[PDB]
């Protein structure tokens, strides 16, 4: 907390509404956290404290940056919990925790910098100019050069929210009759990194997993295969998937972090198309931003979807969508839905052809 | 919250690495509040809403917006709770408190308007500089366009500040009856004068400030009913002329904009403008020289001064610091008082 709210004790109208501006500010300086963090990136902080913690002097002169802003800032981290500070009667540390080093610094699994660099170079512009999109709107009649260049970076800073996904999904997977041992074949379209494909292929040995995405995020794909040792059984068809040529006899078909970029009638075309690469008693899984049609900030995920709705306003994306609208889509499909399954900022839902 | 945390318990290595991640990502998105919240002052939302409640739909065409990007906006609003959404069987419809429209219209005495102008004029390209600024650091050997938005945006801070520093005046036998004297130096508004006139009904009070500030607090003043006991002099204070004979000077917001060689000379000139018994206040982001975030008011000043750095300002100070610059000025501190998100520092000149 940045306000001492014991201090804003008070029900008469005044008091109730100097705490209202309170904590508004309160919320408008939550743009000060990414700046900080960002920048820190940006001067190489993180790998820095990562090799060899350092009082702000000796990171300021490793650096080369000014001694004293470099104080504001890592007082600033720390003031933040991003980076640890020990007190010594020579001076100060600065040091990462095990957990802030895998997701802070550069080429980790769980790595941000593609989130800081999707920020740096697209995310902070464009949120300046969110009023201009909101007057004007956005049509409805694959990622150009632009978006694919914005990809490349941010599939690496979302692969965080892939593990607890992809454990809540094989718990269902696995409580519904769907061995390890069995031959089964995955698709995963708009793959990404391919790391919810790659947890899927290493919870499941016998497994194969074939990921749809453009030529250069296909790359990265094949390569963090072969960094999680299921290089054999994970392969990439790069293009545009409008394309077609998905393959068939898919045991379960993956979009996770696509629908919300399509609209209603590329959505539709997209869950028919998966329908058709179905093996017997196939699945479809979709796991995205989903709030009920009553739109209520009732669960963090619901908080979270309408919020990431601005996100996709913001940059000219989809909507988060509603389980209403995905049950047409299923119905539009031929297939049923047969599970809703939480997850810390996403729902899965599950579903097979009707019977 | 907008990560489900239930859904990320565990102690391994991965389980740790994930959960922080997770975490991680909340404070970057919180970039997304003051974007959201400054589009919908920018076209119109808050004031809208204030006069006429309405559903998204209605919003968009008085306020000539895209229907959809409106609702999304709204709703965006409604998650962060800054306005107020009823669901009828007609639909819905988006208000806002009698608290939020206090704080979101442009003109009230408590109004964000200021704050949300500077961010979107000054702040936010300068934060995306912040690296830049980093690396090369700033000087010790645009600004008033600035001060004109956001001193009205930051009259929120002083009701706390007064009533706090009001009640230990009070204890320290200051009368409300007496023809006290109070020089505000660099005084903004003046809404910390002009509140401390209201409690004590015979004082008056003098702000310094330049011009274009000057006239918004003689304004405020007469909204406040205090224009009779409330005065300026414009100008830079540092060409002297504050008066004399005061019984207290306030320094509100002020020594975080100083060099402590300039601090050093403010202080020692609010000496040479003492009463005998008069006092110094000091409001201010004021930390321990240990620096640590132990308290919220510790926490917002190890962040603020990343704020003076993103603008070339001064810095958080310590305790110890202005304790120096008192004993510079022959002046003893007497009180350390917490606020919301300030300290509240009164000295004496020392016996
Ligand atoms: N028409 C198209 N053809 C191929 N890939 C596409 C595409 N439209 C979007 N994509 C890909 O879809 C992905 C969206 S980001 C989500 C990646 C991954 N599923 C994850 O959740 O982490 C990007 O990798 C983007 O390049
Ligand atoms: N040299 C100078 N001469 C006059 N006013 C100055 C000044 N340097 C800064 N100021 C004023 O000091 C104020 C800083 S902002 C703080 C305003 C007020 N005390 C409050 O706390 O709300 C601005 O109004 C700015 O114009």
């Amino acid at each position: 907390s940045l306000v001492d709210e014991s201090l804003l004790v008070g029900v008469t109208d005044e008091d109730r509404a100097v705490r209202s501006a309170h904590q508004f500010y309160e919320r408008l300086i939550g743009l000060w956290a990414p700046a900080v963090m960002e920048a820190a990136h940006e001067l190489g902080v993180f790998a820095a404290l990562a090799e060899a913690p350092a009082d702000s002097g000796e990171l300021a002169r490793r650096l080369d940056c000014d001694a004293r802003a470099m104080r504001v800032l890592l007082d600033a981290l720390y003031a933040y919990d991003v980076i640890d500070r020990i007190h010594d009667t020579n001076g100060f540390r600065y040091l990462l925790s095990a957990e802030a080093r895998e997701c802070l610094l550069p080429g980790t699994l769980f790595s941000l910098v593609g989130k800081f660099m999707h920020d740096i170079n697209v995310a902070w512009p464009a949120w300046r100019n969110l009023a201009e999109v909101v007057r004007h709107g956005a049509r409805d009649t694959s990622p150009n050069g632009i978006a694919q260049e914005d990809y490349e970076s941010l599939v690496g800073g979302i692969n965080f929210w892939a593990p607890p996904i992809v454990t809540t999904l094989s718990r269902k997977l696995r409580a519904s009759g769907r061995s390890g041992d069995a031959t089964a074949s995955v698709l995963d379209v708009g793959c990404g990194t391919g790391l919810y494909s790659q947890l899927l292929l290493r919870e499941f040995p016998r497994w194969t997993a074939t990921g749809l995405d453009v030529e250069r995020i296909a790359t990265l794909a094949n390569a963090q295969a072969l960094r999680l040792g299921v290089e054999e059984r994970f392969a990439t068809r790069a293009g545009d998937f409008w394309r077609g040529g998905w393959g068939t006899g898919y045991d379960l078909v993956l979009f996770a972090n696509i629908f919300h970029l399509q609209t209603p009638a590329s959505a539709v075309r997209l869950m028919r198309h998966a329908a058709a690469c179905l093996a017997p008693d196939g699945l479809v899984a979709v796991v995205d931003q989903i709030v009920d049609a009553d739109r209520e900030p009732k669960t963090p995920q619901d908080r979270f979807a309408l919020l990431f709705a601005a996100s996709m306003t913001n940059t000219g994306g989809g909507d988060a969508y509603t389980f209403q609208e995905y049950e047409e889509w299923f119905t539009a499909a031929g297939l049923q839905r047969i599970e809703t399954l939480d997850t810390p900022m996403h729902r899965i839902l599950l579903a097979r052809r009707a019977t």
